[PDB]
Order: C-alpha cells, then sequence, then structure tokens
C-alpha cells in the first residue's frame, strides 16, 4: 500500500490522475519524481520548468554542476539527482522532442529508465511541448514500464481524452 490518492487504474501497474505534478510531489513526497528533461538539463518550461521553479532553482543549480562534470545526457537516457523539497530523488529522463526533430522511436528507451525504480510519480514522456502524440506515449508507457508508475497529466482536456481513448 502507498500514499497516492484519487488515481484511476489502467493496468496491473499504471495509474493516472489529472493533476499538477508539483502538488502531487509536495503531497506524497515520493521516493522518485520523474522530470521530463532535455540532454542539457536546462529546465525551462513544461514539467522541467515547473519542477525547477518549485525547488527555488536548486534543481537547476545541481543540474548545472552535473553537466559540468559529466556532459550531456543521451536522448532516451536518464540520471538520478536530488528530489529537493519534492521527493527523495528526481529521475531526469530525456524523451525525444518532436519539435526539435528528434527520433520518436527513442520513446521506448526513455521509458525503460523507469524500470530501475519500484515506484515513480511521472509525467507522460514526450507529450505536451515535446510534441509527440500523447495517446502513443501512454501506450508506450503501459507496454514498456513494469514497475509501479503514477502518471500525472496537467491538462484537463488531455486527461479526459487519454482516459476515453485508452485501450
Ligand atoms: O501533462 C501534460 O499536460 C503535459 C506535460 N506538461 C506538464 O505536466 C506541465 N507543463 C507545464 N507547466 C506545468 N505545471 C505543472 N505541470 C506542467 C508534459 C509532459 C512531457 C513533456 C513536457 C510537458
Amino acid at each position: 500500500v502507498n500514499s497516492f490518492s484519487g488515481y484511476l487504474k489502467l493496468t496491473d501497474n499504471v495509474y493516472i490522475k489529472n493533476a499538477d505534478i508539483v502538488e502531487e510531489a509536495k503531497k506524497v513526497k515520493p521516493t522518485v519524481v520523474v522530470n521530463a528533461a532535455n540532454v542539457y538539463l536546462k529546465h525551462g518550461g513544461g514539467v522541467a520548468g515547473a519542477l525547477n521553479k518549485a525547488t527555488n532553482n536548486a534543481m537547476q543549480v545541481e543540474s548545472d554542476d552535473y553537466i559540468a562534470t559529466n556532459g550531456p545526457l543521451k536522448v532516451g537516457g536518464s540520471c538520478v539527482l536530488s528530489g529537493h523539497n519534492l521527493a527523495k530523488h528526481c529521475l531526469h529522463v530525456v524523451g525525444p522532442n518532436v519539435n526539435k526533430g528528434e527520433d520518436i522511436q527513442l520513446l521506448k528507451s526513455a521509458y525503460e529508465n523507469f524500470n530501475q525504480h519500484e515506484v515513480l510519480l511521472a509525467p507522460l514522456l514526450s507529450a505536451g511541448i515535446f510534441g509527440a502524440d500523447p495517446i502513443h506515449s501512454l501506450r508506450v508507457c503501459v507496454d514498456t514500464v513494469r514497475t509501479n508508475v503514477y502518471l500525472a497529466v496537467f491538462d484537463k482536456n488531455l486527461y479526459d481524452k487519454l482516459v476515453s481513448s485508452f485501450l
């Protein structure tokens, strides 16, 4: 038993809610919150800007040190950093950004990072301003992630569309 509330059940391991991931994290304090990061860990907008703002820019400061030491991530890759005031850890996962012309096939590789963690609070990778088809991304999530994932969808109309079309 865990502490998430009001989530709709989709498969053996995936739950979904129309919610602000920042507020879900502040409430649950999950072991792992997933950030929809880019390879430079420049947290400007979307999930990343929202999470970083909620940490008072501490996420960005930590991320800049990470990049200075290690260089950029790969599209499809991830790193584990602090969750600051939101979670124990933040798993920064880079899905492909269709608005940058990146390869949508890399979405499955991106979701595979979730399997290294027993339970996660996460956004829908590559959706929103990342420009991929969100129905396709939810499908890839359910068909790739085997650990317990609690998906937070910000946009109400999107959430309703995703639930109503889920197979
Ligand atoms: O779920 C959605 O609608 C799409 C989702 N975007 C957000 O979650 C989001 N965006 C902006 N500001 C926010 N403040 C709280 N959540 C926020 C997203 C998924 C993947 C990559 C980029 C964005």
